């Protein structure tokens, strides 16, 4: 049940501040919200339980109690190849593949007798009320009951939001709205591609599909241009993403696997999923991505344990958070901790540009 599944979620964000978090929202009504999300995680990481469904899931709170799953967003999912989760997958059971567009999730919520959109991490960003004007526009109106009704059963739609301001990699003309899938708020179940295909009014919106009969499908969307690629939909109802070399050219930073400032620049932008299964068939270039991956995620790990517990407990805490800091090695993470002092996030794009400089240090040994 939906209890047993919050627990489990509120687990994870006591293990690490960087691995698991959640943050509380007020909405207009004036009811509480609680999306849980992540910043970074390793393969271990999402064997963890549910740590797959700590990407924007959002509770409904009465206090520290959820009285709903307000909205569900999809499950995390991997580029094929890159780590074991997705590693020999019978490409046999891919049931179909979905165009993949680029843009920003939202997922639609019931808020008292309002139907709204949630950015991937907030009810409040940019995306999520524009998301919102679009949605009450009169064009929408047959879409927003439609939708209005789904979250009343509580399901939740999940749309790419897409725009020329918003622009990722891909060129958008139309600012608009994508529907990638539907899902039952409670179970995760998602609703079949073929019965959203059926409801005339949601058709427009929905992201296009293709049958595949040969894995050369996978071949064909590697090698492709202007394209980001596919989602695959599995037999199951799981999904495997498959971009093309050309999108994670242009998504990283140039010529990553050469300047280790380059490849460490990937990963602190969350890019280097998409470079470590671009050179899946590399086992050198696969297995140096996941070293210097696994550097600056044991380096996090001890900096924002050290940063934040130290801030947790006046020039005493000026000259502790020195012997933190020296006693440590990295004598950078003392400014840090005068955050604390100053003003609290802000912090986390400090702790980077940081790594960044002394970076010729953690450069994995042997590369
Ligand atoms: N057809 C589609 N089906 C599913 N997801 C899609 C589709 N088109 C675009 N997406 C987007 O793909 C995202 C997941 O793949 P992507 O590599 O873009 O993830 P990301 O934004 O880097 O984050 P993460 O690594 O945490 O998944 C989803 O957040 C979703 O918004
Ligand atoms: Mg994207
Ligand atoms: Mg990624």
């Amino acid at each position: 049940h939906m209890q047993e599944l919050f627990n489990n979620l509120m687990e994870l964000c006591k293990d690490s501040q960087r691995k698991f978090f959640y943050s509380d929202d007020v909405s207009a009504s004036g009811r509480t919200y609680r999306i849980f999300s992540y910043n970074y995680a390793s393969y271990s990481d999402w064997l963890l339980p549910d740590a797959l469904e700590c990407r924007g899931i959002m509770f409904e709170m009465d206090g520290e109690k959820p009285v709903r799953i307000a909205s569900r967003p999809m499950e995390k999912f991997f580029n094929l190849n890159e780590n074991p989760f997705t590693m020999n997958i019978d490409l046999n059971d891919v049931d179909y593949i979905l165009t993949k567009e680029d843009g920003s999730l939202v997922s639609t919520y019931l808020d008292g007798d309002e139907i709204l959109f949630k950015s991937k991490g907030s009810i409040k960003s940019e995306q999520a009320l524009m998301a919102n004007g679009i949605l009450m526009n009169i064009n929408h109106h047959r879409l927003r009951d439609r939708l209005k009704e789904l979250a009343e059963d509580g399901f939740t739609a999940n749309f790419e939001f897409v725009a020329p301001t918003n622009r990722i990699v891909l060129a958008y003309q139309e600012m608009k709205i994508i529907l990638l899938n539907v899902r039952e708020n409670e179970t995760g179940e998602y609703i079949s591609y073929d019965d959203i295909y059926k409801d005339a009014t949601l058709r427009p919106y929905l992201v296009e599909r293709y049958e595949i009969d040969s894995p050369k499908w996978i071949e064909e969307a590697k090698n492709a241009e202007n394209i980001e690629g596919y989602v695959a939909v599995m037999k199951d109802g799981s999904h495997f993403k498959i971009k093309s070399d050309w999108y994670v050219s242009l998504h990283s930073t140039k010529s990553s696997l050469d300047n280790p400032e380059k490849l460490f620049k990937t990963i602190i932008d969350g890019a280097s999923d998409d470079l470590k299964a671009m050179y899946a068939d590399d086992e050198y270039s696969y297995r140096k991505i996941e070293a210097f991956e696994t550097t600056y995620l044991k380096y996090l790990d001890r900096a924002l344990f050290l940063v934040l517990d130290c801030h947790n407990k006046r020039k005493t805490y000026a000259m502790e958070a020195q012997g933190v800091a020296k006693g440590a090695g990295m004598d950078h993470l003392f400014g840090i901790i005068m955050s604390l002092y100053q003003g609290y996030e802000k912090v986390m794009c400090e702790i980077e540009q940081n790594f960044l400089k002394n970076y010729k240090k953690f450069i994995p040994e042997g590369y």
